[PDB]
């Protein structure tokens, strides 16, 4: 907790010169056309657009803490807009082009920002949501829950149980959650395209996952400011903001990003929106 392996903090960032980035993102599309199967992980780096501070950026906490330097919230959990990256996401599901969401993200945003929580593996836990210890049952709260460590937050069970209620906020030691890492590791091995948005791939199992891609022919796609872990087996690295990478993508898939009309929690994928007819490609 003190001692722990937080791994490269504040690396360089590389930024696509416009003419690379443009082309990048053009075959990101084609990558998301020809695949069947796609799986989006993120971190903390989409989240960094709506002033959450990420872990080993040039200012993440992580990388601060190592110069005695304090990271920088510009927003609080609850008062957290969804980014252009997290709606983009939203209508990729919508449509039919985004199969699963792996996200190490504890900042609750995906699921606030309307995303369905039964494709969506929140692999480190999420601040706004606790546990019944006895049944299981989980809430998805309007306030940040106060703890962190998988304790005790006070409340008690409603399932028509008064059961302990906890956080479900990992500490270094904790495993993850077996269903959440379950259903995570089926999405990445499946899936024929895995693309990461503003994660460094530096945690096990979490950074690893879109490796499981690569095996029986999958496609890579790394999107990050940063170097990663798994740089080097990625088809396509994308260095540039998530936000513009998305907002061009989304242009290219002739997709709009919708509106975020404050939390909303959808547990339940509905089957897929309309969406373009496809290309022609080779
Ligand atoms: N707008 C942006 N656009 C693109 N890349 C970005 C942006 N902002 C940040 N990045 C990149 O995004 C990356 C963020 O990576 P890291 O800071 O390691 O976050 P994680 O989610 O991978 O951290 C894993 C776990 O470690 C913790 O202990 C927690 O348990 C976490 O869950 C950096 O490389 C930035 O260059
Ligand atoms: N984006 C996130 O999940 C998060 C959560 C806590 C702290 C930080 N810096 C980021
Ligand atoms: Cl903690
Ligand atoms: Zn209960």
């Amino acid at each position: 907790p003190f001692t722990a392996d937080k791994g490269k903090c504040g690396l360089p960032e590389i930024f696509d010169p416009p003419e690379e980035l443009e082309r990048k993102v053009w075959e990101l599309a084609r990558l998301v056309w020809q695949s069947s199967s796609v799986v989006f992980h993120t971190g903390a780096g989409i989240s960094t657009a709506s002033g959450i501070p990420d872990f080993r950026g040039p200012h993440g906490v992580w990388t601060m803490e190592e110069r005695g330097l304090a990271p920088k919230f510009d927003t609080t959990f609850e008062s957290a807009r969804p980014t252009q990256t997290h709606m983009a996401l939203v209508q990729l599901e919508r449509v039919g082009l985004l199969r699963f969401l792996v996200s190490q993200n504890v900042d609750g945003l995906h699921v606030r920002s309307g995303f369905p929580r039964d494709k969506l593996a929140e692999l480190h836990g999420n601040m706004f949501v606790e546990e019944c210890a006895k049944c299981k049952t989980q809430y998805v709260r309007d306030t940040v829950v106060g703890t962190m460590g998988l304790k005790a937050t006070g409340r008690l069970c409603t399932v028509a149980c008064r059961g302990e209620l906890r956080d479900t906020i990992l500490d270094w030691e904790d495993s993850l959650p077996d269903r959440d890492l379950a259903l995570a590791d089926e999405a990445s091995r499946n899936a024929d395209l895995s693309i990461t948005l503003g994660t460094s791939l530096q945690i096990r199992p979490s950074g690893n996952l879109p490796l499981a891609t690569k095996r029986r022919g999958g496609r890579l796609v790394i999107v990050n400011l940063q170097p990663t872990k798994h740089d080097r087996h990625a088809d396509l690295r994308i260095h540039g903001y998530v936000d513009e990478v998305m907002t061009r993508l989304m242009k290219h898939l002739g997709l709009e990003i919708p509106a975020w009309d404050g939390p909303r929690v959808l547990e339940r994928a509905l089957p897929p929106l309309p969406r373009p007819p496809t290309p022609k490609l080779e």
